[PDB]
């Protein structure tokens, strides 16, 4: 009858023995290239035209569309818990603001520039980052100024984006993150900051590698998912043009790209961006009990760190600010 | 009143212009390091003790636990559609088979060895891969032979695993995939195949980098998620010990690791493993409409390819065998 | 040896035993600091034979230099010995070390940087030596510098140089300061 | 009872044997990438407005603030003992010289330019290096020309620094060492020397990596201690902009940085700068008997050499000029 067979083997080779390196819970921390701190997280903020706003957005999120009047009660618990940075997204709702040139982009009385002025007065501890694009301010909804019924007009889009970027910095934003993906915008935004004498105090956080996908919502310059060479050339371009830091978006599905950015842009801080759709997919899976949210969030976020990122833009900051306390 | 500002800029630099490289749908295929073919997919198969079985497993899957008697109706549509490989997982259910030495592992009349004998007679076109471990055959459920109430006994586990591996090859399995993660098993399995004169015809598909996570089920040698250095040393060990191919599991959350394996193990075929929990998380998200399954499956699977893999073990093969037809 | 040098064979054979005995008594990790050629291999082999290899982290003092940092005033690299330090780092990893130590640290930051590239996949550890610790304290009391200030600078230096672990006599303090 | 245990071991491997390489005192010299010569040391000199000066400064030093009238008796013993280079630091004391534009910086009758004229007449053997900055000549004490109650005005500071640098060279200084840390100063100083036809005879010794710390005194552009990527990009910038040599300051606490500069700037002479605070900390420790000064000075200074430097700016030159004799 069937009996357990045991082949004979040679003595163990030391080169085969890796196990003494990870056997204790502590050795598991010892084994990581970098550990998750609270000053690494960056919380996205969606500021509304309506100063009293605080409207729930939806997918699987727990994120809102707040207004300058509710902004102080929302950032207080966060700041006290250790939050050190936020990235600003303006959401102009008033019936007659959006246009073909994204005019409302640097509107001194828009959500963003008013979000900046409020934060720097009530939370001078917070590092202000601002997303730079025209998608949310143009009537068409594209990332830049279009040509008559066609493609994006590179020259006008960039020239426009440089202005918005310099205006946020002039209003007090410590950092501008351009997310248009339009060729050469980093150079013009950097040159514009230089001419505006704000280059030495505004960190240009480039979304160097922003891919298109089904991670933004079920269903303009944007790398195709298989585009690794373009992503690498875009990383290198953006650093040569002046970027002081780089962003990879999405992150979990593009970990190899963050690893590439970690070698191409070795001397610059890399940032991973946990996209709404990834966040909303972790939440869903969680509720369907396919996985445990806290468990899948630490795994996913340690992945950014392991892949090479030292900064993470995520909608899970509120939570993490809790969990890292533990 | 607020008017759109447009900074003045210098002429465009050619080095900033990448866009001519991705503007047409075709250029998006042109831009990929490698494209998804049907002979790249590997379908996992769970073979039951009960020869008539065909029991639905559950998370979000559409995968079953079939028996030798239903195996022909299940692989027919698949094989005709282009499926070229399968990886065998035996599931011994009979009330008195599991034990401390995983005796039933190479049981000539077990699910696996009978799954091999059936396939090689009804589908001699199919490439047979077999997972090699003792977790599913030991009373304790661990990946190897334990010590009296303690850790895993390296020597006995490996000596046991080498035997199971040589027995599957002797039964006709073209490839053995060891997934124990036990130090030096690749060497003993390779030596054992050599002594059994089966080394020149059995491809050792090593699960070189198998991390522990919440991707196997909501909630033994296994790399910790942040363990990049261990993963790299394990990749290099396994190739020096004889692996002919490598597997990274999970895949989507470990794309940077597949990218590392693509450089450490450059001359060997890399394989990504879309884990049950990732599969079950794509399905969930899909049904909650956070994303479109087909869309999120192509994105995720092209990610393996972009990250460096040329083979993919996924539960989405049935589907892909359809989609690639289109 | 009788009135002479160190007897490699007996020293190593002896050191392997001590190392396996600490592990058998419950020590999670053994750090060999003799600097004697091949001890890592025998200590690793001995742990293997004692079935304790998979649970004992061998933290090798791969690069231990001789200096005036141990006390005012046997295998030990000479301060200018960079090539030996690099070959010793590589030897110790091939022989089984799971982690590496560089001692001293502040005066050997370039060596920790070298270990960070030679031993890239292994945890590097810096060792703030008694004499460095005692020199930071002295300087402090003479007001040449501010202890907390010079301790963060020096210890961030280990981190910047490549270390992810630090053996220091300033832990009590740091356990306070990082709270802040 | 407890008896000495001796495990049995295998024969020694040759790859384990390094000891035959360092067993004799001579082999310890043989083992160094480079040895300390006297023409490697650079002695800092602090020249006072008061021509008869010779005021002891204090920390732990033995360095003074001399004046042109005492300069000949001070450099004589040094020069005869082998000193070949000095770096000039002007110290304007007269009650109404310092201002917002560092006007006195290139004052033809200031300490520096008069220190240059004196040395080139009494010691034409000496290589004259001059520190280039405005900190010691501006009323504010900052490294450059400020903006109205704010940050440093890049454009005016650099434009000013280029002039000072060209004026020292025009007065006879063989080398200018800019220590402001202001972005792009090397390029303007190099361009200015070119336009002044002095580029082919003035060595630009850039303080490429100057970090801020508690090593200058118990307690403007300056890299933060953990800033390795910035230090590396600054090293590369400065060489592309024209630096002929590089300086890393401080040195002992930044040995890894000198090692990085040794690879980034491989074809250029690297220089370590033993800072006042390090010098003053070696002296203190010495007097408290924590260590032996001569012993700790050779160790520390051989460290610069091992780390990659071929030049050392230190306050221990007088001593070394003695010790190397032995
Ligand atoms: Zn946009
Ligand atoms: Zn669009
Ligand atoms: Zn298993
Ligand atoms: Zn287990
Ligand atoms: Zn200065
Ligand atoms: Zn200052």
């Amino acid at each position: 009858m069937h009996t357990a067979e045991f082949l004979e083997t040679e003595p163990t080779e030391i080169s085969s023995v890796l196990a003494g390196g990870y056997n204790h819970p502590l050795l598991r921390q010892w084994q990581s290239e970098r550990q998750l701190t609270k000053n690494m997280l960056i919380f996205p903020l969606f500021i509304s035209d309506n100063p009293d706003d605080f409207t729930e957005i939806d997918s699987a999120p727990n994120i809102n569309r707040i207004g300058v009047n509710r902004l102080k009660d929302y950032l207080k618990p966060l700041v006290a818990k250790g939050l050190r940075s936020v990235i600003l997204f303006g959401v102009p709702l008033i019936p007659g603001t959006k246009d073909p040139v994204g005019t409302a982009a640097d509107d001194p009385a828009g959500p963003v520039i008013q979000g900046i002025r409020f934060i720097r007065e009530k939370f001078p501890e917070l590092y202000i980052i601002c997303d730079v694009c025209l998608c949310e301010y143009t009537s068409h909804g594209h990332c830049g100024v279009l040509y008559d019924d066609g493609t994006i007009n590179r020259e006008r889009s960039v020239s426009r984006l440089a202005a918005v970027a310099v205006n946020y910095a002039k209003a007090g934003a410590h950092c501008v993150a351009p997310s248009d993906m339009i060729d050469g915008r980093i150079r013009d935004i950097k040159r514009g900051l230089i001419n505006a004498n704000l280059a030495h105090k505004t960190f240009v956080l480039s979304y160097a590698a922003k891919f298109s996908g089904n991670l933004y919502g079920p269903a303009c310059y944007q790398l195709p998912p298989a585009g690794r060479g373009l992503a690498r050339r875009a990383l290198e371009r953006d650093m040569s043009e002046g970027a002081d830091g780089i962003i990879v978006k999405p992150s979990t599905f593009y970990l190899d790209i963050v690893r590439d950015a970690s070698e191409i842009c070795k001397d610059l801080p890399i940032c991973a961006y946990h996209v709404s759709g990834e966040y909303a997919m972790l939440h869903a899976a969680a509720e369907k009990g396919v996985v445990d949210l806290k468990t899948i969030a630490f795994e996913s976020h340690q992945g950014f760190l392991r892949a090479g990122a030292r900064l993470i833009i995520t909608y899970l900051a509120p939570e993490f600010l809790d969990w890292l306390d533990e």
